[PDB]
């Protein structure tokens, strides 16, 4: 997150860490949203590579003992049938992952509560982007989990032709693309969590931003939109 600040470690609950084995260690890859006990929604494209993967639940610093964290492996990976991985702009970027144990809740670790079917956000609505990814373009991961206010984009504006065009499609959320604040590398799978009629819920899971750079006018951060998605995630969940 370019242009965040360090959130509270109960803010977010429902945030994770996707990480995948890297020779005596692990290395956090992506954000995650935990949506039951058992399955965390993400990004397609993280979980491209043949890696090993497990989520982290109740993380704050990924350098550092929280003294809160649960660590779970990843035992099976359904991401969306329709995701191609050289075509992001397609969309269908979604993917859910059954743990290999059930995590235990508390005010470190909750489930993300998930829109209603069909919910379309107002344009500048209120939303925050978490995670751990680049502080900068080009730049490192952050140590502590990062928000960063990011006010949506509506298709109509989104979708025209200074911002990203044929690019974005009606099954993704644009937010933010002020040239300060914005998602970046290490963020992608994440939630998007907006406040609506109270409550925050996870709209959004990261999916892409500019190839220019992170924090670009007009160029918001792009997500998959959850909304759109239900059926599948309790097809998937219902299924497994
Ligand atoms: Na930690």
């Amino acid at each position: 997150v370019v242009g965040g600040t360090e959130a509270q470690r109960n803010s977010w609950p429902s945030q994770i860490s996707l990480q995948y084995r890297s020779g005596s260690s692990w290395a956090h890859t992506c954000g995650g949203t935990l949506i039951r006990q058992n399955w965390v929604m993400t990004a397609a494209h993280c979980v491209d590579r043949e890696l090993t993967f497990r989520v982290v639940v109740g993380e704050h610093n990924l350098n550092q003992n929280n003294g809160t964290e649960q660590y779970v492996g990843v035992q099976k990976i359904v991401v969306h049938p329709y995701w191609n991985t050289d075509d992001v702009a397609a969309g269908y970027d979604i993917a859910l992952l059954r743990l290999a144990q059930s995590v235990t809740l508390n005010s470190y670790v909750q489930l993300g509560v998930l829109p209603r079917a069909g919910t379309i956000l107002a344009n500048n609505s209120p939303c925050y982007i978490t995670g751990w990814g680049l502080t900068r373009t080009n730049g490192q991961l952050a140590q502590t989990l990062q928000q960063a206010y990011l006010p949506t984009v509506d298709y109509a504006i989104c979708s025209s032709s200074s911002y990203w065009g044929s690019t974005v499609k009606n099954s993704m959320v644009c937010a933010g693309g002020d040239g300060v604040r914005s998602g970046c590398q290490g963020d992608s799978g994440g939630p998007l969590h907006c406040l609506v009629n109270g409550q925050y819920a996870v709209h959004g899971v990261t999916s892409f931003v500019s190839r220019l750079g992170c924090n670009v006018t007009r160029k918001p951060t792009v997500f998959t939109r959850v909304s759109a998605y239900i059926s599948w995630i309790n097809n998937v969940i219902a299924s497994n």
